Parts: C-alpha cells; sequence; structure tokens
C-alpha cells in the first residue's frame, strides 16, 4: 500500500490515530490520521525554526510526466469536440468511463487506481490542494506566492504543508484553472477575484506577478454550505428575538429592507438569515457578483454577473433591469453600490419587493449615498425603502469580536425643509450592557400606518398586532432554547408556523 | 378519453367542474376543468409545507421516441432544404398537410390526432409549456432553474405544476 511504503522511509514510525483531536494541547507526538482512502496525514510534533509544525500529505504515487501527457492527449482526442455535461456527478461518471477505456490498454508505471486518483484529482477537483480541501481539520489554506502551501489547522494552528509551488507559470496556471472551476475566471484586467470552490469554500484569487509580486496567490476559507440561521444570530446576540420577529412581520408584508454596515460587519450573513422569513410560495430573484445567498425557496432564480473584458459583460445593473420582467416577489441584490441602486428603486416603484446589503453606518449616510452620484435615487422615492438596519463589528470587554445590529430605522420621508430624512428608530443598542432596545409599543409607523391599515385594525385594537409580534418573538426564543440552529430546520419550523398558526406553533415546540 | 385514463390511476376522485372560479377561495379542493380538447387541468390542494398546491397537466399520450423520430425524419425529407413561406398561418396549414401526407399509412401506437397534437405542439408552439399558455386562468409562468415549472393562477395564486426540467442541457 502507498501508505505503508511511505512509513518505511521514516527515521521512526508515527502512531496511527483516528483523528488529531487527541493530540490537542500535546506537543510530544508523531501521528498519521486518515482523510480519504487516498489521503493520510502525517503530523510532526517537532517545530521548524520558524515555529511551523509540519503537515505531511501522504498520497499514492503519480504516473510519469510522459504517461500523464499521453493520457491527457488521448482523453482530449477522444470526445474532443463534444462539450461535457454540467452536472458534476454525470461529468465525473463520463470522465471515469472514458478514462477506463484509455488505461485498459496501457502499461502504467504505477497501479491503475493511482493513475485514476491523480487524473480525476487534477481534472475535476482542486489538484494538489484537494487533500487539504478534504481534511475537515483544515480551516484555511494559503498559497502566498512561490513556496509551500500554508494552512491553519483546527488542532495545530498554522502549519507548513509538504505541497510546494516553485514555478511562477505553474502557479499562474493553478490560479487561472481554479478560478475557471469556480465559475469566475481571473484576467489581467480583473486580477482580483472572490468566488467559491465547488465544495462551497470561499476563495480569494490574486492573479499575475504584476500585482502579486511573489507569484499569483490564493486563500481558501472553509465553511458550511449551510448558511448561519436566524436562531444562531439571536443566540450570538447579533439581534434579539423581538428584532427578528419584527423583521419577520415586515417581510411577511412585502416591506423593502436594506442591511447596512461596513465591510465584514456581517451584512450578507444577516440578509441570508432573514430571507427565511419571506413566504415560501413566492418568487425570489437573487442578483450577485458571486453566489453567497443560499435561498431555501423553490421558486428561486439565482443570477450572477459576468466580466468578459468586452462584449458579453453583464453587470448587476443589467440583471436588475431584467428582473423587472421576471415577476419576482422579492429581488435580493447581493450588494448595492453603483447605478443598480437606481434600478432597485425602480423595482420598488413597479411593485417588486427588494432587499440588499449596502455600505453605510447610519441612516444619514445611507440617504446621502442613495441620493448622490452615482446612484441618484430621487428624494421623493426614498421612502419606498421601508427599513434600514445597521450592523457593526465591536469588541466586548474581554476583547472578543462580536457583531451587533445597532439600529433599525423606519424610513418615513425626506423633509422638504430641508432635505433631511424623516425616520423612526424602531430598535437601538446599548453597548455597555450589550442589549437591544425596542422603541417600542405604539412607536412603529410601519406597524401603525401600513400593517394596521391593511389588516385593517383600529388604533385601539393595535394591541393585536403587538401581540402577534410578541408571539413571533416567543416562538423564535423557543427554537433557540431547543437548539434548533440548522438553517433548513429553522426554515421548516417557520413554514410549520405558517401552516398551523403561531399559537399552535409555540405550544408545539414547547414540547421537546 | 385520455382524461379517463389519467383519472383512473387516481385514488381520490377529482370533481369535474369546467370552471375553477367556483373554488375561490377554498383551501380544500380536488377538481378538473377543461382548457381545450387536448388539455384538461387537474388542480388539487395538498398538505405541502411550502404552500404550493398542485397543478397537474393532462394531455394525450405521446407516440414513442422512435415513432416521433421516424416522423421528423420523413418531414425533413419532404421539405428538401426549402425555407418555409413567410406568412405564419399558411405555415401551419402547409405543415399539417405534410403531416397528414406522412402519417397517412403509418401505424402508430397512439391515435393519429394525438401524434399531430404533440408534433405541432413541439414544432410550432411552446412544447410542454403550451397548455399553460392555453389556460386563461394562468397569469405568470416561471422556470427559475432545474426543478418544476411554477405558475401564478388567478384562482389559486402560486402553484407548483407537474411539469419538470431536471437536465441542464435540455
Ligand atoms: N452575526 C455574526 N456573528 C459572528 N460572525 C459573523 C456574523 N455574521 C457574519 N459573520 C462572519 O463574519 C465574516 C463576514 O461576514 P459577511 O456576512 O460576509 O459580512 P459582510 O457581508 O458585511 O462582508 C464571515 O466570516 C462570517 O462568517
Ligand atoms: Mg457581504
Amino acid at each position: 500500500s502507498f501508505v505503508e511504503d511511505y512509513l518505511t522511509k521514516l527515521q521512526e514510525r508515527p502512531t496511527i490515530i483516528e483523528n488529531p483531536n487527541i493530540l490537542k494541547g500535546s506537543k510530544i507526538f508523531n501521528a498519521i490520521y486518515r482523510v480519504d482512502d487516498f489521503v493520510y496525514i502525517h503530523i510532526q510534533s517537532i517545530k521548524s525554526e520558524d515555529g511551523y509544525n509540519q503537515y505531511n500529505v501522504i498520497e499514492p504515487p503519480r504516473p510519469t510526466h510522459d504517461e500523464m501527457e499521453e493520457i491527457e492527449e488521448k482523453f482530449a482526442l477522444s470526445i474532443g469536440d463534444k462539450e461535457p455535461p454540467e452536472d458534476t456527478k454525470e461529468k465525473e461518471k463520463l470522465i471515469r468511463s472514458i478514462l477506463d477505456k484509455i488505461l485498459l490498454r496501457m502499461r502504467l508505471s504505477v497501479p491503475k487506481e493511482y493513475v485514476i486518483y491523480h487524473f480525476i484529482r487534477d481534472k475535476l477537483y482542486t489538484g494538489s490542494l484537494e487533500p487539504l480541501i478534504r481534511d475537515p481539520y483544515i480551516e484555511d489554506i494559503s498559497i502566498p506566492g512561490l513556496g509551500h502551501v500554508y494552512i491553519v489547522h483546527k488542532v495545530f494552528g498554522p502549519m507548513r504543508t509538504s505541497i510546494k509551488f516553485e514555478n511562477y507559470e505553474e502557479l499562474d496556471n493553478l490560479i487561472v484553472s481554479l478560478s475557471e472551476k469556480s465559475y469566475r475566471p481571473v484576467s489581467h484586467n480583473r486580477p482580483v477575484v472572490d468566488a467559491s470552490l465547488p465544495d462551497g469554500s470561499r476563495v480569494n484569487f490574486v492573479y499575475g506577478v504584476d500585482i502579486s509580486r511573489r507569484g499569483s496567490n490564493l486563500t481558501v476559507r472553509k465553511f458550511s454550505r449551510v448558511p448561519t440561521s436566524i436562531t444562531q444570530l439571536i443566540m450570538f446576540g447579533t439581534l434579539s428575538s423581538m428584532m427578528a420577529a419584527y423583521i419577520w412581520t415586515m417581510l411577511d408584508e412585502g416591506m423593502n429592507l436594506f442591511v447596512c454596515g461596513e465591510t465584514a460587519s456581517g451584512k450578507t450573513t444577516t440578509l441570508n438569515a432573514i430571507t427565511a422569513f419571506i413566504p415560501p410560495n413566492l418568487k425570489i430573484v437573487t442578483i450577485e457578483d458571486t453566489p453567497e445567498l443560499t435561498v431555501p425557496h423553490s421558486n428561486w432564480v439565482a443570477e450572477v454577473t459576468r466580466e468578459t473584458g468586452g462584449e458579453g459583460t453583464i453587470k448587476l445593473f443589467d440583471l436588475l433591469k431584467a428582473a423587472l420582467r421576471q415577476r419576482p416577489n422579492y429581488i435580493l441584490v447581493g450588494a448595492i453600490r453603483d447605478k443598480e441602486g437606481n434600478v432597485a428603486f425602480q423595482a420598488m416603484q413597479t411593485g417588486h419587493s427588494v432587499m440588499a446589503t449596502f455600505h453605510a453606518a447610519n441612516i444619514t449616510t445611507l440617504i446621502q449615498r442613495l441620493t448622490g452620484y452615482p446612484i441618484e435615487v430621487p428624494k421623493s422615492y426614498i421612502n419606498n425603502l421601508n427599513i434600514a438596519l445597521f450592523q457593526t463589528a465591536l469588541y466586548d470587554k474581554k476583547g472578543n469580536l462580536i457583531r451587533r445590529v445597532v439600529e433599525v430605522d423606519e424610513i418615513i420621508d425626506i423633509d422638504p425643509v430641508t432635505n433631511d430624512v424623516v425616520y423612526i428608530p424602531a430598535f437601538t443598542y446599548d453597548s455597555v450592557q450589550d442589549k437591544m432596545l425596542f422603541a417600542g409599543k405604539g412607536s412603529s409607523y410601519l406597524i401603525e400606518n401600513k400593517i394596521a391599515v391593511k389588516r385593517g385594525i383600529d388604533r385601539r385594537n393595535i394591541g393585536l398586532l403587538y401581540d402577534e409580534l410578541q408571539m413571533r418573538s416567543r416562538f423564535l426564543n423557543l427554537l433557540v432554547e431547543k437548539k434548533i440552529f440548522n438553517y433548513y430546520d429553522v426554515w421548516d419550523y417557520i413554514l410549520r408556523a405558517r401552516q398551523m398558526g403561531l399559537e399552535e406553533a409555540i405550544k408545539y415546540v414547547s414540547n421537546i
């Protein structure tokens, strides 16, 4: 076996372990754990001089270079005109079959199963990075330029791996090839690309020695295909159950809402979580530069922009215009920054609800940016946007990083004397006690001028609305208590609440 | 009676109603109305958690792939790299004439009227979508991606149809 082989070259043998969690804290060890049937990891407790532990990937041996060239060329010669299917499984099925035909009649330097591993690894997956992708104990992967691949391991922290890139052009080719597999090719014109690998891991590419002077570089950040849910956000303290119940009520009624803040404040995460509040039987069109939103609704159009360096380039603006003809109930724009913002408000003015993330720390800044170049939403249409929430990163007393929705504003008007926004802060934040404050009872213009009127409830039975709100807050609190945190489970519980009512829903989930 | 054929696989018995207006707005229902001679619609409420009720298309049975393929081949032959005229109604007329000419002495697994329906439906109209286009109670039709065709119905609101697209290429 390829593994046992490797061991025999060693000065002294490492102990086989199920996983590195046992090695935690320790520092006198020597171990090999299994990842795939094709990937074993050898971890060495002896630091390098620069304090890196060594992460050694054990893979089966590769065929010769000339063998590989012969195979690729034959593979290319077969089928070479036909395009492969889009479906990843059907694609791999086809490739393995074709490969099996070519190899059958060949005399290989290494076993067939090994040629197959490496061919598939390089052609369909992430090549020499694939073992790192497959190890669940890897958090982050970095190729900073020529040299080793560095990782952050959940047990050992930063480690130097046995994988090396010693050639500029080979490194360029890796970045080009991986970005193409991530559906968003780099180019010299647009050498910086954020995207996701097929497994869902986030990847950042920086292409070309003219920008990344030690060679093209990349960073992979692993993390769930399952998006963070609204119950997790409540448990984190990012928003209260009442705040979530409020948003839930508003999305039930088609309100337009922007999630605002600075970069990495968590805006996209919050937008994705609250999307689960959009009623299930509605049409959702998402428009993004790269996919991040994981919408659970069935009627979901997911559109992504494209840069070609010429004809065929499609921007958020173009997609948003097309959405006016796609009968969506909600349009979710990944981020609004340029003239697509103007079209977002056109969408609102034509009866489509909209959510987006936006870069602004407060309502004053949000309105200045919406109404100014290059967005130029006219002032009298600004109140089509109903709600702006503002989210920020902070440190607590201990120094731990936290993210908090620090204000939720209802947009009422722009005052003609003179050009200041009229708004109501429905929620605010006390940074000292780390608590969310509600305005609250009989403070919301949206509850008591839009929803109450639709309902159509009188100003003296308005308690009925605030009671439904307090109700939704209890149900959410209950989900948190019972540790219903998974995105799709939370979605199911929300749909369940739609389909038997709150009163019946709270009382159910109280049992477990 | 391709409708009766469809009906009999059904455990429950859809009421025939000829007009779905009389169901607005009932949360329980299992009925059938006619759209035209070749299209009946079976609508049904279920306990779906995402709030989509069922809109099932009832069309005549298709001829086999081999039957259809033979027909398309002969049709191509009968044209002989001649471009259609430029009118459109005179087109369908010419196409239906050629069809009769070709099906005249063929033996098909399904009635010849059904062969013509499907053939004309895929060649001239919108294929599997055509019943939805023909149904006057449908406002929106969406194929958002792989999965079901979704519609918005004047009586029932958004519904999930029985029509499915599960292959990227097609
Ligand atoms: N409420 C939260 N609590 C903790 N971490 C969060 C929260 N929201 C987002 N994150 C994490 O913070 C980082 C930035 O999140 P993201 O939603 O992309 O922010 P933005 O969209 O503002 O750039 C990501 O790693 C994400 O997993
Ligand atoms: Mg974001």
